[PDB]
């Protein structure tokens, strides 16, 4: 990480997927990938040009978790979660780091790329 200009992209469906490649151009943002499981993200991570992510819970299979997000933390390269349903779905850990809902709109956008950019 040597900016917050480069996010990556993981999502379970391509409707939100879509939606998060249209913030990322109405914002001026600098948007690098989008991908369908975080093994993919961290096949991005191998070639560089990457800063954060963001990644849904909705992952398929598992138990609502993935031991593969610690890996891009390992890599220098955040991430945060996304879901859509009550906060006490997910353990402590994704309480301890930003969180975000499943549908999108400019006022959830701008406090979301706050609270990755800080």
């Amino acid at each position: 990480m040597s900016a917050l200009t480069q996010i990556l992209i993981v999502e379970d469906e391509p409707l939100i997927a879509m939606m998060l490649e249209d913030f990322l151009e109405v914002l001026d943002k600098t948007p690098v990938g989008t991908v369908d499981t975080v093994a993919g993200a961290l096949a991005r991570v191998e070639d560089g040009g990457i800063d954060a992510a963001i990644l849904d819970v909705n992952l398929r299979g598992g138990e609502k978790s993935t031991p593969v997000a610690e890996a891009l933390a390992a890599r220098d390269i955040p991430f945060v979660f996304a879901t859509g349903g009550s906060d006490d779905s997910v353990d402590s850990r994704f309480r301890d780091r930003p969180v975000l809902q499943k549908p999108f709109t400019m006022d959830g956008v701008a406090k979301a790329l706050a609270a990755l950019l800080v």
